[PDB]
Order: C-alpha cells, then structure tokens, then sequence
C-alpha cells in the first residue's frame, strides 16, 4: 500500500522490468566486451536504471552523472541546458553510454549527445528503458531501447512527480486526480 | 568473470547484501510511516546502496544527492569539503536521511550532517550499509548501519577503485596486487 | 541610454571612488601581517571587489561564492543552496565577505555561520551600501561604505533583471520600471 | 609589500585605464541596438570586466563561466569540465567573451564552439593582454588590448598561486618566485 494506492494503472510490471534490464545488460556486455566503457546517466531520473544495469553488465565499466538544469524557453525549443554538474571522468578516447530514464521530445538529449561529442568519446551510444516515439521531436538515435509506450503520466523506476514515486518498482500510472 | 576475477575475498555476498537492505527496509518503512522522509546520499559512492534501500522502503519518499569534493589538506583533519554539487529539495521541516555507502573515519560524515543541520530539517539520521568501527576518528551516531568488518581494501556495490568495481553485486577485497 | 532611466544620482563615481580608498586603506592597516582570503557573492559584488582588492595593499587572495534560493527558507531564514562554492581553502585565514549592499542580512548571516563552520582564523564583513532600517538579522558589518535610504537603487553592481550594473555611480530607477 | 615581488612594471594603471577606455567606447559604437551580454571566465577577467563594463555605455547584462581541467584533454584540445555555468540564456544575443589573457588560446576556442551551441545571434573575443607568439588555436581574438613578450606576467587579474591579482598594474614576477 501507500504509493502503490495513488497508482491508477501499471504498464510495465516489475518482473517484466527486471527482465528486459537484464537483457539489455547482456547485449550491452557483448557489444562492449574489450572497450573502455562508461556509464552516464542524468540525475536523478536515471539513478534506478543505472543502478540495475550496470549491476547486469558483467564488465569493468566507469559510472558518472551529469546535473542539468533549463535556461527558462531555450531549452522546450532547442533543448539548450545549463549545466550544473559536469561529468568528472574524462571521456575523450572512451566508450561512452548515454542511460536515460525515457525518451519522449528527445531535445534535451540531442543537445547533450553533441555537447558530449565536443570532448571527443571514442564513441557515443544511447540506452534508455522507456521511450514514447510520438513525443519525438529531434533525430535522435536510441541503440538500446526497453519499452515503447503511450503518452501517459508515468512514474515509478526513477520517474516522478514532485519528486514522489521514484522508489517504485514498476512503472505505473497516476490517477489524474493528484495531477 | 571479468571483474569478479579481480576479487581476492568476498566479505559480504550477493543474497547476504540483499536481505540486509531489504531488512533496513522494513525498519525505515515503520520508523517514518506518516513524516515527510527524505533521503540524501552522496555521489558517487551511496548511488548502488539508495536505489536498492528507496525500493526496499514502502513509504512515499523523496531523494536527492550531494557531490562534495576536497579542500585539500583540511578536510581530512576537520572533513571539511567543498560543495560542488548542493541538493535541491527544501529540507526544513522534513525528516532527512543521511545515506552512505560506507562509514570510516566519519570526519567529512559529522561535516556534513552538521551543515544540513543548519537548514533545519525536523530530524537528521544516518544510515551506511557498510562500517569501519576500528576506522572511527569523529563522534557520528549511525541510526542504521547493515554490517561491521575490517579494514580492508574493500570495492562494489557502489564502493570503487580508480572508478571501478561499483557495479559488483557483492563486497569483495582487492588483489593487494592491483593497489 | 542606460543612465536616462534614473530618478535622481545618489552617489557619484567620485564618491565611490574615494570611498573605496578609504576603505581599502583601513583594511591594509587593520589586516597588515594576516593571511587575508577576500570573498564576495556573485555577481552583485564584482565591481566593489575589483575596486576594494585594488585599494589594499597587501598580499590577498581573492574568491567568489555562488548562491541561490531554496524558496521558503531562504525567504524566512535567509537559507541559500549554493552553486559555486569557494576553491580556496579558508580554515586558519583571515576573511573578509564582500558585499554589495545588505539590508534584511538573512542570507549574509546564514552564510557567515556556514562559513565559520570551515574555521577561518577570523571572518568580518565589507559592504558599500547598507540600508539600516531594513535588517531582518543580528548581523554586525565591520566594514561600511554608504548608508541609503530604502530606495530602488541600482548601479555599481547592483541590477535590476540583469541590467545596470555597469553604471558607474548609485541612482534611484525611475519606478516606471517596476 | 606585494609589490616588492615584481622585477620590471610593463604596463602602468593609467596605461590600462585608457586602453579599457578605448576599448569601451568601441564597444559602445559597435553594439549600439545590439543586446549585449558579457561572458568572463573566473577569476582572471574580474578586474577587466569590470573596468570594461563600466566604460560601455550601453543597456548590457553580465554573467560568468567557471571552468576546470579534466587532465590530459585540457592541455592537448583545451576541453573544460565547467564548474559554473552562465544563467542568463543567451540564445539570440550578441555575447562578447571577456578574457583576462590569451596565449595558447586552446580552451578558449573549445568555449567559444560551447557557447556557440547555445545559439548566440554573435559570438566574439575581448581581451586585455595577448601572447601571440604562444598561440596554439586558430582563434579569432575581436577586441585586444595589448600585447606582450612571453613573459611570466601578474596583476589585473593575473595571479600567481592566487596572489598578485589585485595589482593596478601589469608586471613581471621576478624569477625567485617560482
Ligand atoms: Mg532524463
Ligand atoms: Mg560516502
Ligand atoms: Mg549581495
Ligand atoms: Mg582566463
């Protein structure tokens, strides 16, 4: 009970997450076996999706995360973000990973993707476990993608509403009446 | 393989890590059923441990995180370190939770819940997974504490070596050979 | 031009000017022989540090403080969350915050009692305008340039939506602007 | 006195004064209609940019960039982890970065690229004191003050180990100092 009773619906159940996290973990794996891997992930949304699949990535990787914030109308139009905290480790050379909690307009993402090729990454990929393809509204490409879902208020796995609900361990829906 | 090839020890293992966080999931769940729970830890190091105890604790929680970094030589004879990354929720009138990979010395710990105590939070307590007792060198009062071991080079679960290693599923000792 | 939106000049260039002198004498007197670490808050501060650094004859090293607001307790307490802390490392020196213009003293006071928590040998206040009979804390200023009236004054750091800070005196806005 | 470190003075303050004033007035006329925002980088052009703004007569808004090394991307493509990063948005504004100096010009050229992304309406460079012989990026520098020999510089804003940085002047550190 308790957050569980403000869920109206739940898409993604929490084994049915648990599995495709794994999955993802093992292509991930492979495809980087030999290569300098490094996880970054955006606070604070990606820190539960982070923390599952590298735990699923049976291979010596390097995290780190990156806080952004929104220069006010640039950034619903051009995706233009300030930065807050800049990632530590330094990527020129290595093998990076973009973990995102979901892609839905893909702006923000599009512009951090560039900014993150300005310091020279030996190549750059993206990993998300939720996306809504109507939402897109830049040419992003996502090489690890979850779940296709609809346009619904989603929360839960990291996903929240001020600040509520990222401690679920499902993705669900809440009722319109707490928003 | 892989990393785990790196361990020389396994202190703590998989299953065993898991029913403890699991276990102070269900002390925390009661201790803050109705009270405004939020939970701090700092980057990078408690971001393994928050993910598994917020899933682990069914109350509606918020969480955010603190990145702090050295002042040279003064932060390890006070623990004093410098702000680089503030959290964002408003912590006066809410209960805090500090979260911390792991507990040793404690210095920058009493540091920092001094600091947070300047903001006026309704109360602040502190919660590690793992502790150094021998390590003690500040009066820090651990409210919730996963386990005691020894003062060894230990790495995973959050816990890394030149960036490495937080993705173990365990808490293992390094080959004194690669340190 | 950006000077055609005053009401009236409270101060001068030259006023400042010599008040900065002044100030930058006592504090040469006052901290000859110390271990002097100036900081000010961003961006207000910029122009009186750059003219007070100068006016002190001393071997100082100079740092900035960013800050923002919580909401609440900021508006209450005067608690600010900060967004760039200082690199320099404080603890056995002698500090000197950098102020603009201080009136309620809220945030001033919260960040004076942050940072006698990093152990400065000692830490004291400066700041060029100061309008008294709008404190809202026990805060004790060892330094004073100007007191003012509560007026909407800009220029000399002080903005109003990011302008004016480049005018090289304190003047009154016309309020219809605000 | 601080002073006393200083083998030879190359430029004076009145020197300075008048080059920031030249620079202003130019400045002025070329960004007449213009929104103008000025971007300096911590903690060197904090004196020039206050000089400098203040000898713009014109409506501008200032904001500051705060930038680190990252280690071996830094020194050879001059790539910087950004420590504080500019509030105001400066999507469709004519930015003018203000520098204290610039030598090799490597981070400088990665922030311009940075800051371009960011979609200004222009982009351009203002500097102080220039190292021509020490170039190593093929950046554009729009407004110069002055420039000098290769030599170990300090005042204005140039520090050494954080000292010197509030002298009116720009001189040469003698030798036994580093
Ligand atoms: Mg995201
Ligand atoms: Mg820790
Ligand atoms: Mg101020
Ligand atoms: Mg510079």
């Amino acid at each position: 009970p308790s957050p569980m009773e403000d869920i109206e619906e739940i898409l993604i159940t929490e084994e049915q997450l648990k599995a495709k996290v794994k999955e993802l973990g093992e292509m991930i794996t492979r495809d980087y076996e030999g290569k300098d891997l490094v996880l970054i992930g955006v606070l604070k949304g990606a820190i539960m999706f982070m923390s599952g699949l590298s735990r699923a990535i049976d291979l010596p990787l390097s995290i780190d995360f990156l806080a952004v914030s929104s220069y006010g109308s640039s950034t619903k139009s051009s995706g233009i973000v300030k930065i807050i905290k800049d990632h530590d480790i330094d990527i020129e050379g290595k093998d990076v990973l973009i973990v995102e909690d979901i892609i839905d307009s893909g702006l923000t993402l599009a512009y951090l993707r560039e900014t993150l090729l300005g310091r020279k990454p030996r190549s750059l990929k993206i990993c998300t476990i939720l996306d809504k393809p109507e939402r897109r509204e830049a040419d992003v490409k996502v090489d690890y993608c979850g779940f296709k879902i609809p346009d619904k208020f989603v929360v839960g796995y990291g996903l929240d509403y001020a600040e509520k609900y990222r401690n679920l361990p499902f993705i669900g829906v809440l009722k319109p009446e707490l928003y």
